[PDB]
């Protein structure tokens, strides 16, 4: 539940233990505490490879089973 811990705001899932981060367009990684930052301030800009989103896109998931 931790990992290399979120990229935007890394600390949740390394110091959250109960979240889980959501993969975008390209396929990268958006942590729970990403969407939450990367939208409020822009929407549309990958963790990462600032992608050009067409429009948000985030599957979360973690549990896996
Ligand atoms: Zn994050
Ligand atoms: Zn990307």
């Amino acid at each position: 539940m931790d990992d290399q811990g979120c990229p935007r705001c890394k600390t949740t899932k390394y110091r959250n233990p109960s979240l889980k981060l959501m993969v975008n367009v390209c396929g990268h990684t958006l942590c729970e505490s990403c969407v939450d930052l990367l939208f409020v301030r822009g929407a549309g800009n990958c963790p990462e490879c600032g992608t050009p989103l067409r429009k948000s896109n985030f599957r979360v998931q973690l549990f896996e089973d």
